[PDB]
């Protein structure tokens, strides 16, 4: 986990837009949503470990424990059930709404933070550079 702690930038993302279509997201938040690159913040709070996301457009904060639900209220309004936990490795967070379900394991591929959003069969995918 100490290696995902720090303050992160988009440098690339792919296949996103196909994500989005899936979730349902509204064409509006599409449209940002394509467009902005965020930052991501990870860091601790001794039995929380936080993750801020900064964009020019919605700045979203989730405060959790390893392995412990709790409910979270996803930028796109989508009120889910969520779990975080360390499957080994990557930093799995899975998201529960409505019998549909969502996942995004986050990794270090060479120093660089490779998110790998998925749902259905419509994968995507993010990268991150420690800034
Ligand atoms: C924080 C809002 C701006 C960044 C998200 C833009 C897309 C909006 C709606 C779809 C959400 C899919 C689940 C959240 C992915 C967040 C990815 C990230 O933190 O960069």
């Amino acid at each position: 986990v100490e290696a995902f702690c720090a303050t992160w930038k988009l440098t690339n993302s792919q296949n996103f837009d196909e994500y989005m279509k899936a979730l349902g997201v509204g064409f509006a938040t599409r449209q940002v949503g394509n467009v902005t690159k965020p930052t991501v913040i990870i860091s601790q709070e001794g039995d929380k470990v936080v993750i801020r996301t900064l964009s020019t457009f919605k700045n979203t904060e989730i405060s959790f424990q390893l392995g412990e639900e709790f409910d979270e209220t996803t930028a796109d309004d989508r009120n889910c059930k969520s779990v975080v936990s360390l499957d080994g490795d990557k930093l799995v967070h899975i998201q529960k709404w409505d019998g549909k379900e969502t996942n995004f394991v986050r990794e270090i591929k060479d120093g660089k933070m490779v998110m790998t959003l998925t749902f259905g069969d419509v994968v995507a995918v993010r990268h991150y550079e420690k800034a």
